């Protein structure tokens, strides 16, 4: 599983202390962290692309802080896929909370750019505007995350066109076929460094991609010392890692989706003062169950086309999906519903040419086994989709690599069984919904949970027991 990126500097340097932040950086993060401050300060901008799940932007956090203590911050901007953009506000207030951000969306309107210390925004909210061209920022972030896969575009000519003092890119895996990517994010780093596009593809790329192992080793060598890369493989890094790692993954409701809840959510409530009893937890938990349905799919409900497109879980599990896949790893995919696990199967079996065997109650031992069995020993099969209710009939997903939360789970015992995490490290996603019971009901568990975790069973039970004042505020669709 060859994929790390070497630029030396493991034996000194500035490995900078974390300043105020609230984690502790294992020692690959300490050093990224300060290779990155390092080119930094010299002048230099560099790629980070540390496989998903190492988190890039923690150490993306700490740069930023280590650049606080040094009047080297205020102003800078992180120019991430709306997507992450939680992931992002998630983090800095919670890690460096001494650290002023706010979110930059549509039309310019209450502008103090300069008074804040970073300022969040989406490429699209980039390709139209002004308002920040005129800001000089000291650093400026392009979180290119595992976004779709077309990052290029006349939107590198906005960003290649700011004003900063320092520059970071957070990326995926340098993919050889990223090559025309290449270019575009060296230049947005380091311009001139490669010349002209017109240029590189010319002397690199069509050469490269044409089998040239010639200029291929030359563009490496020659950008070697901007790119920073450590693999979960790496073995270095195996080590310095838990057993497994929790990430959550952010997803925003299609508009079809976003109609169909606010819809299923009014018909809960303007049938639900009269009804009550258990013709009530019947009722609500009814609902719920339909709310889940729909985020995952609205297939699921107004049947028709099972599409990417009419999924925001499915467009963000694609993009997680396909990074993975990148960075070399066996997925496995877990789903409430039996239907919506077969519009995944198809889905990935489809746009990836690929088979995706998918694992569900009903079927007989013989083929749990020969499915399991399939994924765990073949290693052309790189997914598992899995739907299954009981406590754990017989699956060893000891394989796995990376595993994927399609549907909240509201859990030591059912990964034990599943053996998940068992003898290898795993990274671990949890699909949200922005603005959903997905996301609320996150919230409120963190809450104390010291009356929820021993008391209180399974999520979908007790969401019922939630009375009419609150769960109009958990369910309810938040979208500002
Ligand atoms: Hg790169
Ligand atoms: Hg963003
Ligand atoms: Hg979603």
């Amino acid at each position: 599983l060859v994929p790390r990126g070497s630029h030396m500097a493991s034996k000194s340097f500035q490995l900078l202390e974390p300043y105020n932040i609230k984690a502790n950086l294992r020692p690959y993060q300490i050093k990224g962290f300060s290779w990155m401050r390092f080119m930094n300060k010299l002048g230099f901008g560099i790629c980070l692309a540390d496989d998903m799940g190492l988190g890039k932007t923690l150490q993306t956090i700490a740069v930023f802080s280590d650049a606080k203590k040094e009047n080297e911050l205020t102003p800078s901007l992180v120019i991430c896929p709306l997507s992450v953009l939680k992931n992002w506000e998630e983090e800095l207030s919670k890690f460096a909370p001494h650290l002023r951000f706010a979110v930059f969306h549509e039309d310019r309107s209450k502008i103090k750019l300069e008074d804040y210390d970073i300022i969040l925004t989406t490429y699209a909210v980039l390709l139209r505007d002004t308002r920040l061209k005129e800001v000089e920022w000291k650093y400026i972030v392009i979180d290119e995350a595992q976004n779709i896969k077309n990052p290029q575009t006349k939107i590198f000519k906005a960003v290649k066109e700011l004003k900063s003092k320092y520059r970071i890119a957070l990326t995926g895996t340098p993919i050889e076929n990223k090559v025309d990517d290449l270019w575009s994010i060296m230049t947005f780093l380091n311009p001139g460094l490669l010349g002209s596009y017109s240029e590189f593809k010319s002397k690199f790329a069509t050469p490269i991609k044409k089998g040239d192992n010639m200029a291929k080793e030359e563009l490496k060598a020659i950008i070697s010392p901007f790119i920073l890369r450590r693999t979960k493989y790496d073995k270095a890094i195996i080590n310095d890692l838990p057993d497994k790692i929790e990430t959550n993954v952010y997803c925003n409701l299609t508009p079809e989706q976003a109609a169909m809840y606010k819809a299923e959510v009014e018909n809960l409530f303007n049938n639900i003062d009269s009804v009550t009893g258990i013709k009530r937890k019947g009722m609500i938990l009814s609902t719920l169950l339909k709310l889940k349905q729909i985020v995952d799919h609205p297939a699921l409900l107004k049947g028709g086309e099972q599409s990417v497109r009419r999924s925001g879980k499915m467009i963000r599990t694609m993009e997680i999906i396909e990074e993975a896949l990148d960075e070399g790893d066996k997925i496995a995919i877990f789903t409430q519903f039996v239907d919506m696990g077969k519009i995944i199967r198809n889905i990935i079996e489809k746009e990836l040419n690929t088979e995706v065997p998918f694992l569900y109650g009903e079927l007989s031992k013989k083929e749990r086994d020969d499915i399991i069995s399939k994924f765990q020993n073949n290693p052309s099969v790189k997914f598992i989709v899995l739907s299954v209710k009981a406590g754990g009939f017989g699956i060893n997903l000891t394989s796995a690599n990376r595993v994927i939360h399609f549907d909240r789970w509201w859990d030591q015992a059912t990964d034990r069984v599943y053996r998940i995490g068992q003898t290898r490290n795993v990274i671990v996603h949890k699909l949200i919904s922005v603005g959903t019971l997905e996301e609320k009901i996150d919230q409120l568990l963190a809450f104390k949970r010291s009356l929820f975790k021993d008391i209180i069973s399974s999520g979908d039970s007790w969401i019922t027991e939630l009375s009419t004042e609150e769960l109009r505020k958990v369910i309810e669709l938040s979208v500002g």
